[PDB]
């Protein structure tokens, strides 16, 4: 019938997370959608022939580290760990979420892709070699988005989908 795959979209303010969302839900580009919601938006897509239910958990609000916020991050089976090319500190922020994924799911081998988004952007302050070398160094899978141009989009979520798969051998 199905197979659901939890996502949890995670990184810093401003990089893109809701955007990549609502494009492979809804397939348009929110040019301001209010930075506080977090949601769980669902999706049927089929993915290298298997139905997949895509439950994708749009992460927002403040910073900290509450108990229930831990365990609604915990239920996440993969994470897309969001940086914006032309935000350095996005990018150097991305370790304290891949450690707040190890913590929370206390392993430390979590499925999860590298995600540099706006690449529509002229403003590059990241390289893809910088962030290649940094996925190498985790053993995950690297990509480049827009989710205005809808460029990578669904090859970055499928991707996911595909390291769940992995990991469950
Ligand atoms: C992201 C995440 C993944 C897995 C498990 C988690 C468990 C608890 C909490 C988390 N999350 C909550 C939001 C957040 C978080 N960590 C930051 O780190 C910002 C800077 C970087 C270095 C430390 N810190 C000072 N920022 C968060 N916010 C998001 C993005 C900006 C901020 C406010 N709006 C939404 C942590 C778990
Ligand atoms: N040029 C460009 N702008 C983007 C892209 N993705 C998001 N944005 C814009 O960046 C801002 C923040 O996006 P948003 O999805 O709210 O980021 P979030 O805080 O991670 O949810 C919004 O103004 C978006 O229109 C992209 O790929 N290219
Ligand atoms: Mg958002």
């Amino acid at each position: 019938g199905m197979t659901e795959y939890k996502l949890v979209v995670v990184g810093a303010d401003g990089v893109g997370k809701s955007a990549l969302t609502i494009q492979l839900i809804q397939n348009h580009f929110v040019d301001e959608y209010d930075p506080t919601i977090e949601d769980s938006y669902r999706k049927q897509v089929v993915i290298d022939g298997e139905t997949c239910l895509l439950d994708i958990l749009d992460t927002a609000g403040q910073e900290e580290y509450s108990a229930m916020r831990d365990q609604y991050m915990r239920t996440g089976e993969g994470f897309l760990c969001v940086f914006a090319i032309n935000n350095t500190k996005s990018f150097e922020d991305i370790h304290h979420y891949r450690e707040q994924i190890k913590r929370v799911k206390d392993s430390e081998d979590v499925p999860m892709v590298l995600v540099g988004n706006k690449c529509d952007l002229p403003s590059r302050t990241v390289d893809t070699k910088q962030a290649q070398d940094l996925a190498r160094s985790y053993g995950i899978p690297f990509i480049e988005t827009s989710a205005k141009t809808r460029q990578g989009v669904d090859d970055a979520f499928y991707t996911l989908v595909r390291e769940i798969r992995k990991h469950k051998e």
